[PDB]
């Protein structure tokens, strides 16, 4: 068998401070696209607006019809656990959830001890059942850009939780998402923070497919505008432990799909743009 993954940053940030980013409309356009579908498992980033990112789970629930709740955004029963330092008084959620066309056994959600109370930035955990095997989908997304001292407490955090689970050791761990650690320019360098990603989660290496950067403001129109002239980066990933399940092939590509065009006006002045985030969503392929 095979397990497909894919992980998306989907900027939609709240419309309380940033009104006109069509979040509701590219919920909409993300919904109905192609890149997203055929998939066993999506994880969804930056789902912080409330209203976009409830319109976005709803479009997305035809084919995905198995949620979570987005992180820290709510602490009942819709999570069999919430762990770490939750707070109902942040300004905003974690902006993670993750979906499948598949039965999840168990939802549980982690907030990060520390960051550089802003957003309950932290993971969501996910027991999934595809095909009488059960499959573990963390998704996360970690400290922006100290800043690299901050990401390895939190993914320290993960692996901590992982081994503390006590999953059996021959069913499938993935960890994916933003991990705001640059591959770019860093895959020969031991000492990268890049490489001390994988030593931390004790995680393997996939192999690379696709465009090279996940955050290109050199052909992403979102991008872009905010950072002209920053370099392209790789911060976009879904790896798996190797205190599991060891697949014998694990592909993550990178993939540029162009949504229709879409406009908003700012200022008096109107901008079009025909990207659907200032990411790329990553592509998993997981050999079983
Ligand atoms: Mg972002
Ligand atoms: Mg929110």
């Amino acid at each position: 068998d095979t397990l497909k993954v894919m992980t998306h940053n989907v900027y939609m940030l709240s419309t309380n401070l940033y009104p006109n980013w069509g979040q509701t409309e590219r919920a909409d356009l993300i919904g109905a696209a192609d890149y997203i579908k055929n998939q066993d498992v999506v994880i969804l980033n930056e789902v912080f607006d409330n209203s976009a990112s409830d319109r976005l789970l709803g479009n997305l629930k035809k084919e995905y019809p198995n949620q979570t709740a987005v992180l820290g955004r709510s602490s009942g029963s819709e999570w069999d656990k919430t762990l770490g330092n939750y707070s109902s008084s942040t300004p905003e959620d974690g902006g993670v959830a993750i979906v499948s066309k598949w039965p999840i056994a168990e939802k549980i959600q982690y907030v990060f001890a520390k960051g550089c109370n802003l957003s309950n930035k932290g993971f969501v955990y996910t027991k999934i059942k595809k095909n009488d095997r059960f499959v573990h989908v963390i998704g996360t997304h970690l400290q922006a850009e100290s800043p690299a001292s901050v990401r390895t407490n939190q993914l320290k955090e993960i692996q901590d939780f992982i081994k503390n689970k006590n999953i059996p050791n021959n069913e499938y761990v993935l960890i994916g998402g933003d991990m705001n650690v640059n591959k770019i320019n860093a895959e020969n360098n031991n000492d990268s923070e890049y490489a001390s990603m994988f030593k931390t989660l004790n995680a393997s290496v996939p192999s690379y497919t696709g465009h090279t950067a996940t955050w290109d403001a050199t052909t992403n129109s979102i991008a872009k505008y905010n950072f002209p002239d920053s370099p392209a980066e790789y911060l976009d990933y879904i790896i798996a432990s190797k205190d599991h399940a060891n697949p014998s092939y694990i592909e993550n590509k990178v993939l540029q799909p162009k949504s229709p065009q879409w406009t908003v006006t700012s200022w008096f002045q109107k901008y079009t743009y025909n990207d659907y985030s200032d990411h790329y969503p990553v592509e998993a392929t997981i050999s079983m």
